[PDB]
């Protein structure tokens, strides 16, 4: 018998209150759920590649420094990939749901006085905008100071953070977005193209699509 090692959190209660506005609004322009989640694999990227001008050493964990995406209709997924810097288990942590950093705040009180959900990478909480699209998020990520782990979230006010033993990963983060029932149009090789096209065509780093046959 196999084993993982799990620890369960609640969300901190703004951003459990921000994830609930997310989820239960309609918005029309969802798709920038994808620009924002590609502008954070640019900004992890970016640490790596400016991290590597003083210690080249950091990249023995992988040299290229790439975006793939990854729809999947049998399983229902869209997966981005990144090889930036990663997250160890604390800034899993520390950044995906304990803390309410930067813009957190601010920008729950803004949806709840009827703003745009547009700005949301503006005010640093862009990554919840996959509960846009995405019934369950699980993020895999690598760091060069630690071990790979899984941080998984169905929204409902918690998440969990594992060991995973899968598919190495090298250095970076995998982001695996479980799309609900209405929003299975973002697994459309058409649709991620054009998305991509009208929101994220100044990317510095080469992004490759992995088209199903
Ligand atoms: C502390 C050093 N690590 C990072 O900054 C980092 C950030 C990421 C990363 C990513 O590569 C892709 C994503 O979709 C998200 C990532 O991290 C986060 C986590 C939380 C937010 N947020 O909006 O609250 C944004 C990016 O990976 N490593």
């Amino acid at each position: 018998m196999e084993e993982e090692e799990v620890e369960t959190f609640a969300f901190q209660a703004e951003i459990a209150q921000l994830m609930s506005l997310i989820i239960n609004t309609f918005y029309s322009n969802k798709e920038i759920f994808l620009r924002e989640l590609i502008s954070n694999s640019s900004d992890a990227l970016d640490k790596i590649r400016y991290e590597s001008l003083t210690d080249p050493s950091k990249l023995d964990s992988g040299k290229e420094l790439h975006i793939n995406l990854i729809p999947n209709k049998q399983d229902r997924t869209l997966t981005i990939v990144d090889t930036g810097i990663g997250m160890t288990k604390a800034d899993l942590i520390n950044n995906l749901g304990t803390i309410a950093k930067s813009g957190t705040k601010a920008f729950m009180e803004a949806l709840q006085a009827g703003a745009d959900i547009s700005m949301i990478g503006q005010f640093g909480v862009g990554f919840y905008s996959a509960y846009l699209v995405a019934e369950k998020v699980t993020v895999i990520t690598k760091h060069n100071d630690d071990e790979q782990y899984a941080w998984e979230s169905s929204a409902g006010g918690s998440f969990t953070v594992r060991t995973d033993t899968g598919e190495p990963m090298g250095r970076g983060t995998k982001v695996i977005l479980h799309l609900k029932e209405d929003q299975t149009e973002y697994l459309e090789e058409r649709r991620i193209k054009e998305i991509v096209k009208k929101h994220s065509q100044f990317i510095g780093y080469p992004i490759t699509l992995f088209v199903e046959k």
